[PDB]
């Protein structure tokens, strides 16, 4: 059988109160030989990467298309599960053991991903041309729960979205790509919901001096409508995947007061009795990290942390500048992962400047301890997913992180899948 | 498992019609196989071998951090998967199970073939690589590796004491390439360190090179390790399920049959047909080296007269490539038979300067056409190529998949890339 290398998420740990030191030496990057070839030679497009780790196990998912990024009809959904194994340097590295593909059509879109014990769980949307195009065309959408385990078993189960409690407001339910979390047998994941009535209230905005009515621009570009007749709200799905008592599958609205533009995100497990953490993905005009704590009692609140030490940018400036509400959209996102259950310390993968040059950033509160290169080159990347994990028993000064990015390799106009891991400094003083 | 049934193009009768060059552009399709191999960290991938069976493929390769000369810390990868219809209804390769064996010792020089639902690899167990181990006075092991589409994996040490060498073998080494199974016997290339030097001249050329070619051919033939260690090319014969009693053995490929000691591929053509072969261009000889293998009376490599493809380096050699020298091609060529005679062939080769991977398509000694894998200044080092027909076959095409080790984004080491294509196969 396989020997297990025990690991756990850094996000379940108590925060360190000591000053976290910047690492003086350069990064020890180590192999993450996961995923597949994704068509660097033929300029294929990889979208929606999500990585998740458990106890000696990781899982990975992504969507591939030939030639363009706008061909959902002929896309292929990839799923993968693998192990943490000691290599010839005795480093714990990720390596795949089973891979699965599901070609369209319909295709699995916007899959979330988590690892529970020996099983990966993905909640996905069944679509022909992509959810927004299907909804516009008057088509319906499906949902699916996919699981696969380290034995190589694979299951896909349709979930009737009409039987999910939406307080009779939901017309369409859509999952979006990112990390999910399971607490007390309930699977939580981000998505959005087309509703009968528009959601009242102002979208979250900024008081930055932008030579305009910010709140007006914020509402206008909030992406809370798919059409004059199609309002949509951000949601968190709650699916019973093993609750102690019977629970009704439901969605809960994330009110538009809680975010700037409707977007995807990650939910980070911190323990059975601890609040989930979150990050929203910078895919619009807001160019600072969007992360913090989620609570549900009475209503869904995104308790957003005050974070300014990292800034996202595009190669070409926007008018008004990024950070000001506009129709500009960041071409390159950032992934953050909590080093503790409060998100006090964070690891990030982000572009250095101009939407290129992947770097790792390392913060405590609103202070950047250091940054290091993944690759000091003019390499653009579009999407990312990041997971950090500690061996058990832990190392004194380090944890481990793995990132997947979709990068425009060798002057390709589309992005392909690349991966890397590193020893992540975790040390006091 | 649900899969597109396939068979190797090398078992077919040669087409009696004239083969046309393809006027239309190449239809390249995804080969999303293997893993990330450290493009971001300049890892080194070596010894790639791909093999196909009936709706099944297998892949193997060796990875190292930072340099290509770190056998002590290398990792051997094995992979098996299926031929499946994608959303365009094209038959594409997709992995189902992956395996790694980190050093040390590591599996070096693995050959690879697919027998029914099981991949077979014959490998050499080594610490610092076979030549370094031999130089250091260490011994080597052999191993037979099996892994199947259900995900089962087996490795068994093979004691060289059970391999008949007519009491001449001192070390046995497998080299990376395609193997073949006929009538339950596994055949694969390798080399053998012997007690006594092999007599005879190395195969040579008569090209005017302003030198004594035969003397240079013998001197640069790589038939000696160190100063006192002669070695001979061999073909292993290992029982993997023969119906009759056989002794596992090596058979010498005499030095008259090849230019420099090197690795190669053996191509199955049917239970009752001669194997085909190719030797890998890793030295000064810069034309294809391929043809038919026979065994009745020790190994004869019946080398075809092939000149339509020529390999080149970015920096010229003095004397020029094609002339015996100590210069070595930085990029190899992979060929695959489209029939049991190797009459028609698919090739993967660099266009010029050891870069720009292209596909060539030949009949006899004529290049019908060539097509780009990538029209870019992309250096690549090693390759493996397999072509296969869906069953029932297509009228005008077959399918091919290649893996190459390419120096991506100004990396000094090469990483694993893959692609497939519809290969023109049409008459007139
Ligand atoms: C973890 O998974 C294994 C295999 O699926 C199962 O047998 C075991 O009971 C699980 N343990 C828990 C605590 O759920």
């Amino acid at each position: 059988l396989y020997t297990r290398v025990r690991t756990f998420s850094t996000a379940i740990r108590n925060p360190k109160t000591c000053q976290r030191a910047g690492q003086e030496t350069d990064l020890n990057l180590i192999p993450a030989f996961i995923g597949t070839d994704t068509g660097i030679l033929i300029n294929s497009c990889v979208r929606q990467p999500v990585i998740a780790t458990g106890d000696g196990i990781y899982a990975l998912t992504y969507l591939t298309m030939r030639g363009t990024c706008q061909d959902h009809r002929h896309a292929v959904r990839h799923f993968e599960i693998g192990l943490v194994r000691r290599d010839a340097w005795w480093d714990p590295v990720l390596t795949p053991i089973h891979h699965f593909t599901e070609p369209g059509t319909p295709v699995f879109d916007g899959c979330s991903l988590t690892v529970q014990n020996q099983t990966a769980l993905a909640l996905c949307t069944l679509t022909t041309d992509g959810p927004e195009t299907d909804i516009h065309n008057g088509a319906s959408l499906g949902l699916a729960l996919v699981h696969f385990n380290i034995r190589g078993e694979f299951s896909k189960h349709k979930v009737d979205p009409r039987n999910i409690d939406t307080q009779n407001q939901g017309l369409h339910l859509v999952t979006t790509a990112g990390k999910s979390a399971v607490k007390k047998g309930i699977l939580y994941s981000f998505g959005y919901m087309v509703t009968r009535s528009p959601e009242p209230g102002d979208s979250k905005c900024v008081t930055e001096e932008c030579n305009q009515n910010n709140q007006e621009k914020c509402n206008a570009y909030s992406k809370t409508t798919l059409d004059p007749d199609k309002p949509r709200s951000m949601i968190i799905f709650q699916i019973d995947v093993g609750a102690e008592y019977f629970t009704v599958d439901k969605v809960v609205v994330v009110p538009r007061t809680q975010y700037y533009q409707l977007t995807s995100g990650d939910l980070f497990y911190t323990g059975e009795e601890n609040d989930l953490l979150y990050q929203l993905h910078n895919k619009g005009w807001y160019n600072k990290p969007i992360r913090g704590r989620v609570t549900f009692d009475g209503q869904v609140t995104l308790h957003e942390h005050s974070r300014t030490y990292d800034s996202l940018s595009n190669q070409r400036a926007c008018n008004p500048r990024l950070g000001c509400p506009s129709t500009c959209e960041l071409t390159s996102m950032a992934s953050y992962f909590p080093l503790d259950k409060d998100f006090k310390a964070a690891v990030g993968v982000i572009a250095l400047r101009n939407g290129m040059t992947p770097i790792i950033t390392y913060s405590t509160d609103d202070w950047r301890n250091h940054w290091k290169y993944i690759k000091n080159a003019d390499l653009e990347f579009s999407e990312s997913s990041l997971s950090c994990y500690s061996p058990n028993p832990p190392l004194d000064d380090y944890v481990l992180c793995t990132a997947v990015i979709t990068a425009k390799v060798m002057s390709n106009t589309n992005p392909q899948l690349l991966a890397t891991s590193w020893y992540q400094y975790d040390k006091c003083h």
